[PDB]
């Protein structure tokens, strides 16, 4: 029967009044419809439930194809420890929202802890690797030490301008984690596996770093 993904997104919108944010579309609905294509069943989850923000600067372009995805978000499962079993993978799309609601989210901690426990996929894409910052093993281990890991970049941060909002750098604290960190040119399709923990970082590695999900599932039939 078939692989089974958990998909977890942002519901933060705040950053100043000035700057909004939530979940970048494209990093959850192309993994979506890729995953869906496959045969995957697949739980699509929000921090809170609900309908999830999208930020403002990743809706202007939407792809025929992500309806299905979009209706998706509009009805979200709210994440529980609960949802730390029963999936084959666990898929973390960005946005800048991500920053602010998966670092210090108790639940995501746990559940990705689990998931790295227990032998299973983790895979997340631009900030989506938030979630990773303080996710650990049991013992104590950030899930991320000595792994090749990609995401959104210092680089990337400091252009777009809002380095001085995040309360603390992706990548940099990656490193400071214990990963090493590795990167393509900005905003070019780049993601990375390292065993179990796939990374992608920019929008346009949302296919890519879905595809090498696909892979590692693919392997375990």
């Amino acid at each position: 029967m078939s692989k089974r993904v958990l998909m977890v997104v942002t519901n933060h919108t705040t950053i100043t009044d000035d700057h909004k944010t939530g979940l970048w579309l494209e990093e959850f609905a192309v993994p979506y419809l890729v995953f869906q294509e496959k045969g995957y069943d697949v739980k699509v989850a929000s921090i809170q439930g609900g309908e999830v923000p999208l930020d403002p600067r990743s809706i202007n372009e939407k792809d025929p194809s992500w309806a299905e995805a979009e209706a998706a978000l509009k009805h979200t499962a709210r994440l529980s420890k609960d949802d730390a079993h029963g999936f084959d993978a666990i898929f973390l799309p960005g946005g800048h929202g991500t920053m602010f609601d998966f670092p210090d989210n108790e639940t995501l901690q746990y559940v990705l802890q689990q998931f790295a426990e227990d032998g299973r996929i983790i895979a997340a894409v631009c900030h989506g690797p938030s979630g990773l910052v303080n996710a650990t093993y049991k013992d104590g281990t950030p899930i991320v030490k000595g792994k090749t890991v990609t995401s959104f970049t210092d680089e990337e941060e400091r252009e777009v301008g809002l380095d001085v909002h995040m309360p603390f750098l992706l990548e940099s604290t990656l490193r400071l984690r214990g990963a090493n960190f590795v990167r393509g040119g900005k905003w070019t399709d780049f993601s990375v596996r390292d065993g179990n923990l796939i990374t992608g970082q920019n929008p346009q590695s949302s296919r890519s770093t879905a595809e090498k999900v696909v892979a590692a599932l693919e392997e375990r039939e």
